[PDB]
């Protein structure tokens, strides 16, 4: 069934939280609307090496996902991304497979601490930028893209300010996309396999 979530759901170190392809929306009055007001709470926090799959993220999404260290994302779905589909809290390695983002209004992925995303067999439509190193920061991102199929950007796939940041697009659908990379030093770009439609 649909869940209204109040409060966060915690996923503890190394574990996952399967939601059997059920959706769970914010609560507006708790943890957000997902409009662009600042900091909104996450629906889902996932601790170290957590993991979180077969969930389905509906309206009002408020902020997504927030992952504090790795955590594995497997066949999530935004229905419409709020403010941030998933954020990066600390340092560490992002993996998602499968899934789709709708609606984001500006970025899906947000990462807020060095450390990589690695972003495969995914569906994003109509969103700002799919990955955004947060701005200004010049620790370094890995950001990798296999496989996916991008579509209506308002801005640029993987985004940073930093001139250690590399950015990854590979075998990847693509349409009303603006630029693939932007911020990234020369040399820091990889890309291959793509198709522009
Ligand atoms: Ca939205």
């Amino acid at each position: 069934a649909p869940t209204v979530v109040h409060e966060t759901i915690r996923v503890p170190a190394g574990q996952t939280f399967d939601g059997k392809g059920q959706t769970y929306v914010a609560n507006p009055n708790t943890l957000g609307d997902g409009s662009q007001a600042e900091n909104q709470k996450p629906i889902f926090r996932l601790e170290a090496g957590a993991s979180l799959k077969n969930v389905v993220i509906g309206a009002p999404a408020a902020d997504g996902v927030h992952c504090y260290g790795d955590c594995t994302i497997t066949n999530v779905i935004w229905e419409d991304v709020g403010e941030d589909a998933l954020t990066l809290k600390s340092s560490g390695t992002v993996n998602i497979s499968g899934g789709a983002a709708y609606k984001a209004y500006d970025k899906v992925f947000q990462i807020n601490a060095a450390g990589t995303i690695n972003i495969r067999n995914f569906r994003a439509d109509d969103i700002g930028k799919l990955v955004r190193q947060n701005g200004g920061t010049t620790y370094k991102v890995v950001m990798n893209v296999e496989n996916c199929n991008i579509s209506r950007v308002k801005d640029a796939i993987l985004r940073t300010d930093s001139s250690t940041s590399t950015g990854r697009i590979v075998n990847t659908r693509y349409s009303n996309v603006p630029t693939l990379f932007k911020g990234f030093k020369s040399g820091n770009t990889t890309a291959s396999g793509n198709t522009q439609y």
